[PDB]
């Protein structure tokens, strides 16, 4: 077929094929999720799911990207339950408790680096069926802390650092730029490190959490009327649940009606272009216009390298390296060839 709709299981099947290494060869167009851990990033993620499902973990032994691809199902296609995950590792094993997904997310971020490091880019693959969520996929990276003026960063918040400079460096990435709006958003780390790669925020979108939480005698009417970041993809605020919510686990689904109560109430004007919501649908289609716009890029690209790495394999008579890469470029280049 010719459809937009079949552009995102394309790239969620190349996502799956590919290692960290290939994955840097092939450039795919996706959404790479870029804060701080105290920005509620991971609420960000949660709502977009529509319930819990990160680990609530103090630090993480191995910190490592969580490529999260949500698939919309109808009601009728029930496993009986209406929502469920896999992961690629667990193959086909499917996973109806939320708490088990969770679990298995925290298991993986318990494995031991191959190097010495408290960061690692082999990504944890996890897909979740919901009727309740959009059609989408975000590649979510490590939290940074920031550094306070004159203090020393850290080795494993500079290793956080190069593994985002990593990721957003693909000029086929979107970056999903997250900034508390309690924080000086000039200053906001997520939109520095963006600009190392997107100085004018061509391909950056600006997520601004915490609208409640904003001092007193400040608002957020600049930002959302888009008068003060420079980022050309947008500016959306959302209120997730705070440390407090989820400390009393107060459900994501309900966190979703009393964002859009406050929106209501104090940013009317603004209401029906902010919110969860909002942000799901524009996300996704978003990603299905970018994943259009790069497809023919990424057809050329693809049936290059496979030219390249059959033209390097036939050079041998590493044959282990050449060899699985040249078999996922020639199924990259079949899945693409059914579309139109
Ligand atoms: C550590 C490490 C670093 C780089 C590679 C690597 C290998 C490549 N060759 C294909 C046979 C091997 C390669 C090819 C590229 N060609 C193109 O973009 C075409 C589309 C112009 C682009 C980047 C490439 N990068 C592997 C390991």
């Amino acid at each position: 077929g010719s459809h937009m709709e079949a552009l995102i299981p394309v790239i969620n099947k190349l996502q799956d094929v590919f290692n960290t290494v290939g994955a840097d060869i092939i450039q795919l167009p996706q959404i790479v999720v870029v804060g701080t851990q105290s920005s509620g990033k991971s609420s960000v993620l949660e709502s977009l799911v529509g319930r819990d499902l990160l680990p609530r973990g103090t630090g993480i032994v191995t910190r490592r990207p969580l490529i999260l691809q949500l698939v919309h199902v109808s009601q009728e296609d029930k496993r009986e339950a209406e929502e469920w995950g896999k992961f690629l590792h667990t193959k086909n094993k499917l996973y109806t408790d939320f708490d088990e997904i969770r679990q298995e997310i925290e298991n993986e971020t318990e494995r031991i680096s191959g190097n010495n490091k408290g960061v690692s880019p082999e990504p944890i693959h996890l897909k979740i069926f919901s009727p309740n969520v959009v059609n989408l996929t975000l590649v979510d990276l490590p939290g940074m802390t920031k550094v306070p003026v004159g203090d020393q960063p850290k080795d494993i918040e500079l290793q956080i650092r190069e593994l985002i400079l990593r990721f957003i460096s693909n000029p086929n990435s979107i970056i999903l730029a997250v900034t508390a709006a309690n924080t000086d958003m000039a200053t906001s780390e997520a939109l520095k490190i963006s600009r190392e790669v997107d100085p004018d925020g061509r391909r950056t979108l600006a997520v601004i959490t915490k609208l409640d939480l904003m001092d007193a005698g400040t608002d957020a009417m600049d930002v959302l009327m888009g008068r003060v970041i420079p980022v050309k993809l947008g500016i959306i605020g959302v209120v997730n649940r705070s440390q407090l919510d989820i400390n009393n686990k107060k459900s994501v689904t309900d966190s979703i009606r009393d964002e859009y109560a406050f929106l209501q109430k104090k940013y009317p004007s603004l209401a029906n272009r902010n919110g969860t919501k909002y942000l799901a649908r524009t996300l996704n289609r978003l990603l299905m216009h970018h994943i259009r716009d790069c497809l023919p890029e990424l057809k050329t690209r693809i049936n290059v390298l496979a030219a390249q790495y059959q033209s390097l394999l036939n050079s041998y008579g590493r044959r282990k390296e050449a060899a699985d890469m040249l078999k996922a470029l020639q199924g990259a280049s079949q899945i693409i060839a059914e579309i139109r």
